[PDB]
C-alpha cells in the first residue's frame, strides 16, 4: 500500500474482522443488561487511550486533538443507564511513542465505523443524546472527519521504521479490545466468534 493509513488498514484489516465479529456474537443489544456490558467494555478502551488524545506532542502535529475523545460520552452513556463510571479491574495499557499513534488509529477509526452500531443503539430507544452519545456521528459527518484526520496521520510522515512499531501498537489495540470484551462478557482467554463468520 502506498501511504502509512493503507498499510495501517491492510496489515489490520483481518483482526478488524476479528473485533467486528465477536461484538456481534456477544450479542450487545440483547438487553439493557447486555448493553452496559458493552458500554464497560467501551468505557475500558477509551480510557486506555485518554492519555494518547491528550498528548501535548500529537496536539501540535494534530490541531484539536484532545477534543475528538470519546470517554466523556461514554461515561455519560453510562449514567443515562443508571450505572457509576466503570473502572476496569485490571491495569490498563499507557501506550507511548510510535505504538501510541497505532492505538490513536485503531480508536479513531473505530468513530468512523460506528454508524453499524449506532443504527443498532437506536433499536433501544438509545441515541446521541441518551444512551449512544459515543456512537453518534462527528457533527461534520463520519467521513469528512475521518479524511481529514487521515491527512493529519500521514504527514507526521513516520520513517517506515517508526510506521512498523505504530502498525503494531495498532494489533496491540485490537487485541486488547478483545481481552476487555472476553473479561467483560463472561469468555476464556483468546476466545472468538464462530469460525468462518463474516461481518
Ligand atoms: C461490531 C462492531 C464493529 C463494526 C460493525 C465495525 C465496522 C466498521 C466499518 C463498516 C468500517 C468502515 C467505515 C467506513 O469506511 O465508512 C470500520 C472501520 C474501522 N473500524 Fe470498525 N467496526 C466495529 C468495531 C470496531 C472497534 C471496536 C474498533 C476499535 C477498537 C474499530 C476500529 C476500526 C478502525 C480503526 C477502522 C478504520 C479502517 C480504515 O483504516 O479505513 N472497529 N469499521
Amino acid at each position: 500500500a502506498l501511504t502509512f493509513a493503507k498499510r495501517l488498514k491492510a496489515d489490520t484489516t483481518a483482526v478488524h474482522d476479528s473485533v467486528d465479529n465477536l461484538v456481534m456474537s456477544v450479542q450487545p443489544f440483547v438487553s439493557k443488561e447486555n448493553y452496559i456490558k458493552f458500554l464497560k467494555l467501551q468505557s475500558v478502551f477509551h480510557k486506555a487511550v485518554d492519555h494518547i488524545y491528550k498528548d501535548a506532542e500529537l496536539n501540535k502535529a494534530i490541531p484539536e486533538l484532545e477534543y475528538m475523545a470519546r470517554y466523556d460520552a461514554v461515561t455519560q452513556d453510562l449514567k443515562d443507564l443508571g450505572e457509576e463510571p466503570y473502572k476496569f479491574d485490571k491495569e490498563l495499557p499507557y501506550e507511548a511513542g510510535n505504538k501510541a499513534i497505532g492505538w490513536l488509529y485503531c480508536a479513531e477509526g473505530s468513530n468512523l465505523g460506528a454508524a453499524f452500531l449506532f443504527k443498532h443503539a437506536q433499536k433501544l430507544d438509545y441515541n446521541g443524546e441518551h444512551g449512544a452519545r459515543h456512537l453518534a456521528p462527528h457533527p461534520d459527518g463520519r467521513g469528512k472527519h475521518w479524511r481529514a484526520f487521515v491527512e493529519h496521520l500521514n504527514a507526521l510522515n513516520l520513517t517506515p521504521e517508526a510506521e512498523a512499531e505504530a502498525i503494531q501498537g495498532a494489533r496491540e489495540a485490537f487485541a486488547f479490545y478483545k481481552v476487555v470484551l472476553r473479561e467483560t462478557f463472561g469468555l476464556a482467554a483468546d476466545a472468538e466468534a464462530p469460525e468462518g463468520m463474516m461481518p
